[PDB]
């Protein structure tokens, strides 16, 4: 090849498990793979840019090649500055395949250079959102199996 | 990092510009491409395996990674045979997305090593396929915006 | 207007009530309706061309201004010969949104003149099609809220 | 047996994932009947008999699944036995359109029998009977797919 | 009292579209929860006293039928009642979409509740809460659409 | 026949070459083109109701028989006034489909004298929605292809 690199575009409020089986399945595919977070969204989030960036930080230790930034303008610049030629984007449901087809499509108009790539969410992640890992979290009920250690005590103290 | 095989399967009855379009978006993101064809499915249809290689050959022939292989025998095997450690397939809707996802969640089962990915058709030929153009080779209207050159003349000699 | 003319394409096998309620909400709205079949499918259902076409001419008897046709090859030339400039379907369900989307965008390169435009099944005749009347018939149960009075006839004739 | 459920199909052959559906009915209604279409017809892969035969060894364990055959309508069979209730399995948006449109029909067919969809599991959402059949005739493993009496009609059938 | 079901919403306000699953429930469990989220967000339009108020007089017919509030998760509801289903209506796609990832995780909260699901009947397919008040809101005839009690009270609200 | 007109109901905001190719796409085929829009939404958007009308009335000038207005009441109650016998939409993919459909199931128990005709987007319109144009706009990105210049000037303006 060259030297290859790859962004995992998302919001992460918080990072889940569905999240990471992406992440994980995309290390040994690619040099560097960049997890990459928006600021200034002007949505408002549960937690904090700051705490999200921690929060992937903490998730992904046990992964080398994995960098977590953040950005800015449009997300096909920074691949464009960086080095990344591919985009990688889980899918869950029908819901998604149609949102990122106009994303994608949008996408492809404004850097022809820069593909995306998309995995199915597998089979025991694929009800994973973190909306509802949150709703959950709310009630006090036990997240381990939908989440890591570290953003499952940052939930706990959240919701109480 | 190391070596990167993709697998392409289908059926390629024949080959299509959309068809090009997803081998093409590869190329520069996988060291080689195996186009694979299935040997002797007892499905058959408007042309040979044989005329199906030639086909695939002739219009793959301005990209040098690109190899064209034919196999019986389940897919994720051929992939392990070669070495191939992921699989690409293009999505043009829905019906598509939910075909896809009970075939892969079907060859993870079969063999957990080997990853599918998948890219969205471009928006000039996400309603392209085998079959609705040959509807309209049998009509003989002009098919040059739909397939390449070869395969234009192999439709219209098919056809005439 | 001009003198307008509509062309109201399909199988018919046979017309139902749901095919019908399309064909009368668009009657008023040119001066003439063309319900077209093709000719020489290589399809086959179950009622040959001959029955198709006069059980559509019985069941639209009452309206002046609609005419059946067959033909030949592409609807997009009858329209071409015939002076019409708009192709009328209905839609039902998702997967005829999804299916007659992928029609119209090859219309559309094979010629940009004629325009499709798309109704919503009424609610009563939503699950209709001619398929599951062909099997309510089957079982010699009542398909007269389904059928008009002619079809109801062929088909009670048809299965014993 | 004041309560019946009726879970109709082809089942060729059945598979887990229609067997999860049957488990998760059993405790629900009094009896399950599991019904399938006699003199169907473009069949293949196994007969009336065999299909039957398979069905009744994988529910075995289940004291109150009843296998019956009908040739009639469903919602016939339905009154015939006294259920109220048709119990059908979704996967897939696909599915959801296809039982859409044959529950509209079923409903003025007979105004009294109710269909329940239940989702299939996480773990066999993508199973079927025909891609259970493709992966025996490439004569690979499928014990993770369907019950072992099925797995070997499927091996000599596929040899 | 075997055998309960509990059928969850919003209900903001109740329409024929969810009285029709009600309806439809009664004759098959011996008794049916409609259960509505005490501390909502995101509401509007009618508080949980008068939306409860509306369910109440629009199933008095109903004897099995009992209407409660609560306040924490949806399965631990069930479990504490005894109900050992829940029902759910779809109406499209999209409900289906949304309702496979509900079940998918109540199914992790709880494992012996099953979630049921019935199709919307034909004439009450288009039927939300949502479209029901956008033409109360330009005072059109909504008859049709909600039961008389909840009619006089969208006239109410809306002028 | 006798006098036609169409009514096309949108927030526009703004209008985009998607929502024109529509408009455009209906000229030929009724005699005056209603382009309507709702007075008092009480969800406003990134344009007010003044300058999306004077937005409106510049894209649409070259083609005389297209004229805009706004409405306070129902769709149907404005078709009723004017004369209007029929609503025209657009869709883009499955998401349009599924909220078109529930909403002309109501529109037709309002006035069961409305028609409400779909038609296709277009392949190159299909993944632009004003939404994404407004995002791409904020973050300065050339949307020319996106919209027409008079639109392109004022989301320059409104993004600086
Ligand atoms: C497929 C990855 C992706 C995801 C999204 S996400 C989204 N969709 C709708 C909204 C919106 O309206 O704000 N945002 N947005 C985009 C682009 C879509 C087209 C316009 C520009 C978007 C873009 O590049 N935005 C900045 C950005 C920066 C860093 C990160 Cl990490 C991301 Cl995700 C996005 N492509
Ligand atoms: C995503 C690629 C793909 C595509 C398809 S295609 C298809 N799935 C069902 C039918 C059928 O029933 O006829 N056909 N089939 C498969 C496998 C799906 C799971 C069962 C085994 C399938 C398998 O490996 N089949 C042989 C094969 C060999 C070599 C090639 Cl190149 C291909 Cl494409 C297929 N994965
Ligand atoms: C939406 C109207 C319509 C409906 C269909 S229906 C169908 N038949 C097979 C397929 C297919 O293989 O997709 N689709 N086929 C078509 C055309 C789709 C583009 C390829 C050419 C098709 C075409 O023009 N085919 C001849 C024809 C069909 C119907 C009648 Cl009445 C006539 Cl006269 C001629 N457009
Ligand atoms: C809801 C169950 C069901 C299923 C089906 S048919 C199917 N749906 C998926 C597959 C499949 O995947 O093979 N087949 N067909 C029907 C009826 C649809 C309306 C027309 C009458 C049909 C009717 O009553 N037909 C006789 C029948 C069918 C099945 C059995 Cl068991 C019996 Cl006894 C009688 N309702
Ligand atoms: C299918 C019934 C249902 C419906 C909904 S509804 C909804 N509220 C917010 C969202 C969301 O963020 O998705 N979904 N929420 C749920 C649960 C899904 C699993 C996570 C927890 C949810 C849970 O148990 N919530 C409490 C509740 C209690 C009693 C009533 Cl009566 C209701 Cl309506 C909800 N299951
Ligand atoms: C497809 C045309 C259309 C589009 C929409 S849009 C929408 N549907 C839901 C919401 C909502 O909940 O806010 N809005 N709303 C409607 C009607 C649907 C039935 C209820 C009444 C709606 C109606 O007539 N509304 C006023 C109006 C006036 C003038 C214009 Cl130009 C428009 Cl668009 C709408 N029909
Ligand atoms: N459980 C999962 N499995 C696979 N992919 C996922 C999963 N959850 C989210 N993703 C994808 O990861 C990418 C980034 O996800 P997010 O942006 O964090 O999700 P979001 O839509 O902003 O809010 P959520 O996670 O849906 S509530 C998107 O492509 C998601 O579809
Ligand atoms: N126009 C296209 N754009 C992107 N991907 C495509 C396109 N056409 C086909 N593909 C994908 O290429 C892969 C192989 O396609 P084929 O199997 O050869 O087509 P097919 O489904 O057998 O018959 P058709 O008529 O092409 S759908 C599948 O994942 C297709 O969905
Ligand atoms: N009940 C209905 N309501 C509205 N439109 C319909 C209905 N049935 C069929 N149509 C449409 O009429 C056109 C002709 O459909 P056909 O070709 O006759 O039937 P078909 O779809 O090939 O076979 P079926 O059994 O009707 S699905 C298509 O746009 C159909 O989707
Ligand atoms: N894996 C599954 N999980 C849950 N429900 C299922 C599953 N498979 C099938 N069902 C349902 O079982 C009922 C009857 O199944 P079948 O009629 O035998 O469908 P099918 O024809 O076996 O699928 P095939 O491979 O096309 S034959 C239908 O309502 C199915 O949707
Ligand atoms: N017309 C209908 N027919 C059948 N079921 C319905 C209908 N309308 C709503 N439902 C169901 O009612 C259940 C709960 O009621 P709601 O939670 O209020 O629906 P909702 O979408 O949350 O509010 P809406 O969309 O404005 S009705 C939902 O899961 C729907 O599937
Ligand atoms: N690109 C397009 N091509 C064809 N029709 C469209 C397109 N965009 C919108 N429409 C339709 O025209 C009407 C929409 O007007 P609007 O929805 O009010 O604006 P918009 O472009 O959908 O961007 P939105 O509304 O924020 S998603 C609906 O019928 C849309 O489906």
């Amino acid at each position: 090849m060259e030297h290859t690199i790859a962004v995992i575009p998302g919001s992460f409020d918080p990072i889940t498990y569905g999240h990471l089986d992406i992440i994980e399945r995309s290390t040994d595919r690619f040099d560097e793979i960049h997890v990459c977070v928006l600021k200034n969204s002007k949505k408002e989030g549960t937690f904090s840019l700051e705490e999200r960036m921690d929060l992937i930080e903490q998730s992904v230790k046990h992964l080398p090649n994995v960098k977590v930034h953040q950005f800015s303008g449009l997300l096909v610049d920074y691949c464009e500055q960086v080095g990344a030629k591919t985009i990688i984007r889980g899918l869950r449901a029908v819901s998604d395949f149609e949102y990122e087809l106009r994303l994608t499509s949008m996408n492809k108009k404004l850097n022809n250079e820069i593909e995306t790539l998309y995995m199915m969410s597998s089979t025991n992640y694929s009800f994973i959102s973190s909306s509802i890992v949150k709703e959950v979290a709310a009630y006090r009920a036990d997240i381990s199996e939908f989440v890591p250690p570290y953003v499952e005590k940052a939930l706990k103290k959240k919701f109480k």
